[PDB]
């Protein structure tokens, strides 16, 4: 596999052609997204960015094109590669490729690794490319993550050359662990001191997800983080809008593209009541489901109870459910055991970053035949009893895998925090150690403020005497830090 | 254009390869189809429509597939033809050309006329192939009809051959008018006596939409409707359940599909309050829209204020409007002056029966520019004030242009009131009039039943003593025929 | 017991010195309900009803009132009296007495025999206070009726004077019924044509409610319907909006008031999904519940699942629910064995016409120890299984009895179209049968229309080329007659 | 106003005959508050607060009466006030005051100071009374507050001791003030270092909602704080659960005793969406209002639209809004230009915590005119307008002051956290310096886990690979300490 180069700009995607209808989208998105571009607009002159070779690694949508090319836009120079094998949207990594002013025959945009539907092997070749920028002594200085595929590539890489050996995988480690062992193994043999050079490049990362950001904790925690981390998830303009109003939105949107079920009168079943499992539940009940949920925490339990939604165990629950959805970020939610308890032609989903909530290793081991019904749309049968469950995207995030994930209005708020986050750590790099951190509330209220502006909400402005009663300024912040929205 | 013909089947639909994914969906469907289903089990042996040569003008789904292979295990012959030119799944025309036990070469299931994407001319030429019969000694005996196009068709091209003359179209009637019109003039110059030969042979019309039906009320009132027609759209099991229901999960899915758009947040109006756009509506608070409503009828706007929205006019609330939806059944709802008032950006959609709701040709006169995005979308851009609209199916049906329409568990609900309508007009013919009429509420309860228990709802039965009380039997009907649910 | 006397006026109401309070709280209820006042107008100087002399049997609240001044605005000599014996607000039972512009010492009202807390002796003897007129030969000439009490009395009044013999009660008989019967042989002692004579000075009746109405099917089926009625409860404007919404609204206020007991993460069981049913689980999913529902009728069911509830029976569900509601309008829903099954402390009321729904007399022969908390809140004791239940108003409607009923602004739609059929039977009696009636559309359209007004609802009017599109007036009804809104 | 006393007894409340009543209302309450009934077996052996002697400053409900006696079952002493002068529950307080096994004749209780509808000398004699243990020996050694007007009390009167002086007020200034400062300098003439000795004996304070938070970070901040203080407001069982879900309960529990208005349909404007605003805008949409909302925090504004809410300033709402509720623990939301502004019988009530949010000083000295309706409900009418205005509860919480507060299920959440933070501030007194502190996590997981059982959920227990998947305990805490739910 070898990337394609074309006007000094090396690729690898689906099909550049497909340019004009992604520039098309990113157009649209522009306008669904207030927060890129007021901060293209506050920026444009400073070029805060001057200097960043930013290795992104994160869902090739429309939604990242327009934020890959507000980085461009404020100076940076980037490479890309998507943190899932059927998150990309192949017109938009054309457009990306391309740039707002280039065309197929001469592009002028950045490079790309990333089409919808790769193995694997492809997956981490690509995560790879992202990482190794071409001149071996001007190497990564910045990373965007999601899910922390490109920093756990890093920093382990450089763990096991610092040992000296990469080692080998056992039988049964996930394919995704051998695939990835495998490519340092190899790398291992022609270069030894590739991950460490970049490692040592690298000024800061961003962390956009939940799972993402557990990571860095016990990177962080292992003595094992090697520059500076900024948790971009828990900003409150993230997580309480992406995680949850996100999800409200393309939950439905990928069991819809997908399998066209009937949402209203079916039982469904919600795995998580976090963020992600507030908005699966909301969106559910929205379209007139009958939904429960599971939880391990009592308090997102008693939310769950108060909001309407019985609160069960799969083990109960999972034999009656016409839809079942996981959003914890854990592992061995769903077992095989738990979907042959399943009805004949239920669906079943994760939402959850990675593919182990679901036990599609051991669905995939079981025996059970499949037949594929289109893309990310796989009919399994049980021979013992004789009842197919439709499992969705192979057990990957389905509103990325089966739809076009969160809409650009969400993005937009996610998004900003993101490029906040790669400007504050550029900027200011000397005022951060090793240790992860959330970016300060008033640049959260700045990303709301862009977006309630731009829906046509009207804000009040506190009298000097209402700031000096609740004890803030009149331009914020305006709660106590351990504010809970 | 020349029908194909393979193994003695007459049709002509887009790529008869796309057959295994059409039977495969087609198989999925059948289980989200009880309604169906059971009507196959409880009338195989019976054959109660042999004989019957059935012209079906109704859009080429998944679910009328399901409706087809229904009437033909019944015992019928088939013609069919969608009723509309954007909603035509092409993966389910295949399969009803090929069968269930044809191949794309060897076919061995019934005519389909119909593709996604036809224009005006090849939708009427559609239309006359499916109501011409091969053996004009056998012409269609039984219309199924969706909108009425195929009822007006067979009851025009009637009166024209008796005035001896096709009349002209007027300097300004619609384009759909003028294809019309001129099909029929093409034809009398042939065949002029075609149509009146036709709607001898028709021993029933069923019609299955709120627009079809009153134009079945206007052809009776004039004295025009050659034979008895059944009013399937206005069985409770039909209007409160598809109409509503169908329309809440169809309307965001082909909002979402044609823009992607962020729903939440954003400021939306519906037009009309019935079943459809209560649907809409409520579809639209569940992702957590701004809704507001309009409507003429006070009942229906009285409803729509007890459930939380502002009852406003298209002049007070266009403007502001982030997504504007027509839901009314009628015609000049958004004229040219209001979309010209419309914000930047915002998406416009009509799901009602034509496209009329919506003033197109306005639209396409004005000196607005039109550049397509994809298939049924369509930005239009004022020079003048320099804002942009996003248009969904050019103003036609957005469920089925833009996705997929209802989901089957709906369509299975309306489809068993066709079937049972076919069956009764078939059978007990000479028990009906020139007239509209609506099924026996005791086949309304029978098709709400069948579904009730298939989602698992646990239905109470009525002691001998509690039925003697209410003055029913413990069997039903259980409410009076003014009942309104 | 004995009537009370001043300024020409019988009465029998609580007290007196309440006046003032009732005064108050009617004025700010006028202007709550626009279709009273409207109606007060337009027929202010015609005097529709002069010469009527009306015998309202309805629950007497501050609502009531107001439409009993309504009905004295436009000239009728009204009779009042609780249609229930824990319904009536005291304070407005005495500002009806007293009047707009009296005093406690000298009532320029009119007579109203009621107070909250009534026996089934004192309930049965207020009636015939109410329905007898002081005058000659000039006596009750139409009924105002809710839940049919008043109309039993008279026909069965009738029934029995015309056989000589009044029957002596039967031991399985409820107490409501045996005390009816005492009532009317005590009169047979006396008088001997009472109730002959009235029924024939009666014009008509109009009828409130669902119950009341299919008793007056029931009466007109036998043949014995005496008079003409209205259905009043099957106006749109009255049973999809009272019924419904005002249910919504005063649900939950009985059992807040009642109990004070947090509605949301309890599990709730409403029985009947009708248009009750329908409000309740509303109201109820609204607070944060866990609804579930029950049906004997497949249509009703499927719209609840398609809402989100289960369709449970009792039996499955009985044991778990925190909050058991009756909805049905029929007898035996909740059997004694039923509420031994319930969990502790849990919740029980009736909120449809009567108390046997609730097996109230299983409950008060069964062993249960009934301890009062307050006026109408009575926890009951099973000392075999140590579990109390809390049974709310004795099992009689529970928002009128723990509370006030529904809002004003409800109660003036059915109220509007209780005034509308009053100058109908009135001003137009030789039109009517002794059948029961409906009202027409466009007067169903009219009362919608002030009350949509009333909210700032803008309506939108059809342009006379939409109007001949619909085949309907600009002004004239908008829907069929079948239409269910 | 001198103290009665009974049996040795202090106290002052409205009727002791009310025990009886109270005392079954208290037992009803005990099987929905698991979280003090859970507490009371845990620890009544241990007797963790043997010699605290708690002044609480709290509502004094029904709720709050399972509170004190769950502290005197755990060792406690207590003397008690309610921090409003509407929040008295009589037969509560009448309850307390009496004991488990006391009558009027034998009380066996605690000293109470709360009557429903106190005035303000009345209201800070009682705080006065509470404080003020007999003894001198013995002061109180411990504070309970809701809302610091006991830790003002003890702090305010404490500066003023220092200083040699009581300042005194001007004609300007808030009314409750002027009472304030009377009481501190009455006193200080008669008792010089009584609130001095007082200061230096408690050992800490639990604070147990949002403004009185405020108002503790107000003294921490001036190092004016002399002892250990706990914000229970900021427990998440707390925060999330009663000032939201309690709210969503009480807010409409309120208006309707105050009104019985319709919400439904009507155009409710609510101030503020905090976890209170949150609550009230669920309550008021549940029940089919159309909701607008006002914010200063741009986070809180989005989180609104995104729920289906606009955004607005008061100015430009007002005229329109038929209920106005504020919500924001700030002064100054509604002055008398916006009462003014109010359409006519439009409703207004503050359910904040202090009564400044609504300008009732402005409102009393406009020389509009007040007619009572009946407690806590007056009529304001402006004579240059014709307009009067519907005001609840002289604009203090209209859920404590029309109503009952919020449930027994809910309140059983907020006083788990306060009799944890009460037992922890008083056995681990050491651990504590002189700031305001939050419960561990683990605590808040417990208070949580007792009512999802109570409920009837079932809580996932993590098996120990995915316990070391997330990187926690089986048995938590689960969540990150920034963790927001
Ligand atoms: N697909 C998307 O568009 C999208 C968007 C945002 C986040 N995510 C991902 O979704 C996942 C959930 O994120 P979140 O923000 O909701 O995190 P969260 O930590 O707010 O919520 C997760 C919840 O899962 C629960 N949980 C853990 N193990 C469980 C088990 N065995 N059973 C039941 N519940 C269990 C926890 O108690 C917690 O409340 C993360 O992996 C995140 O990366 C995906
Ligand atoms: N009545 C009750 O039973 C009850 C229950 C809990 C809390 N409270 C009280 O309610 C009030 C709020 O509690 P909370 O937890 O919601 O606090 P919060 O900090 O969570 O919410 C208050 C919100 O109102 C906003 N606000 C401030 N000034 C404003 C203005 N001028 N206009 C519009 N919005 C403004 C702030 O942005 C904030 O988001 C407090 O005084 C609290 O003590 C009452
Ligand atoms: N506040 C109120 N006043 C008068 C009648 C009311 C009421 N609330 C409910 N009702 C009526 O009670 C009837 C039950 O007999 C219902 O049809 C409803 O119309």
């Amino acid at each position: 596999l070898t990337p394609d180069v074309r006007n000094g700009i090396d690729f690898k995607i689906a099909d550049l052609s497909l340019a004009d209808f992604g520039r098309k989208e990113l157009r649209i998105a522009e306008h669904e997204m207030p927060g890129l571009m007021s901060l293209r607009r506050e920026y444009a002159e400073v070029q805060p960015l001057k200097g960043a070779r930013i290795s992104g690694s994160l869902h090739m949508t429309v939604q990242t094109a327009v934020l890959i090319e507000t980085l461009t836009a404020l100076g940076a120079e980037v490479r890309w590669a998507s943190c899932n094998i059927f998150s990309t949207q192949d017109h938009a990594a054309a457009a990306v490729v391309v740039g707002p002013h280039g065309t197929p025959d001469e592009p002028k945009g950045v490079p790309v690794f990333a089409w919808k539907g790769e193995t694997l092997e492809e997956y981490w070749w690509a995560a790879e490319q992202m990482l190794t920028w071409p001149d071996p002594d001007k190497p990564a200085n910045m990373i965007l993550d999601d899910g922390g595929d490109a920093t756990m590539l890093v920093l382990r890489g450089m763990q096991y050359e610092k040992a000296g050996v990469v080692p080998p995988a056992e039988e049964d480690d996930p394919a995704e662990w051998k695939v990835f062992l495998n490519l340092l193994r190899t790398r291992f043999e022609t270069d030894k001191d590739k991950w460490t050079k970049i490692a040592e490049s690298v000024k800061g990362v961003t962390e956009e997800t939940t799972t993402g950001v557990l990571r860095l904790y016990q990177f962080a925690a292992a003595g094992d983080l090697a520059f500076p981390a900024i948790n971009v998830n828990d900003s409150v303009t993230k997580s309480k809008f992406d995680n949850k109003y996100g999800t409200r939105h393309s939950l439905i949107d990928g069991i819809n593209r997908g399998t066209d079920a009937l949402i209203g009168g079916k039982k469904v079943l919600i795995c998580g009541y976090g963020d992600v499992g507030k908005g699966c539940a909301e969106a559910m009940k929205g379209q007139g489901a009958r939904v429960s949920v599971t939880e391990i925490d009592p308090i997102n339990a008693l939310q769950a109870m108060m909001e309407g939604f019985d609160v069960v165990t799969v083990e109960e629950a999972i034999g009656d459910a016409d839809i079942v959805v996981t959003a914890t970020g854990n592992k061995d939610i769903i077992m095989l055991e738990h979907i042959k308890a399943m009805k004949d032609h239920a669906i079943l989903g994760n939402i959850g970053h990675f593919d182990n909530e679901i036990d599609m290793a051991g669905l995939e081991r079981s025996g059970a035949t499949r037949v594929n019904v289109k893309p990310q749309v796989d009919l399994w049968t049980f021979g013992d009893t004789g009842r197919s469950i439709i499992v969705l995207s192979e057990g990957r995030l389905l509103n990325l895998g089966n739809a076009t994930g969160h809409p650009s209005f969400v993005m937009s708020n996610s998004f900003a925090n993101q490029t906040i986050a790669q400007i504050e750590l550029w900027t200011k790099n000397d005022e951060y150690d090793n240790e992860v951190y959330r970016l300060p509330k008033h640049l959260d209220e700045k990303v709301a403020r862009i977006h309630v502006e731009a829906l046509g909400g009207h804000l009040t402005k506190l009298t000097k005497e209402q700031a000096e009663y609740l004890g803030v300024d009149v331009e914020g912040p305006y709660k106590p830090d351990h504010y809970r929205y």
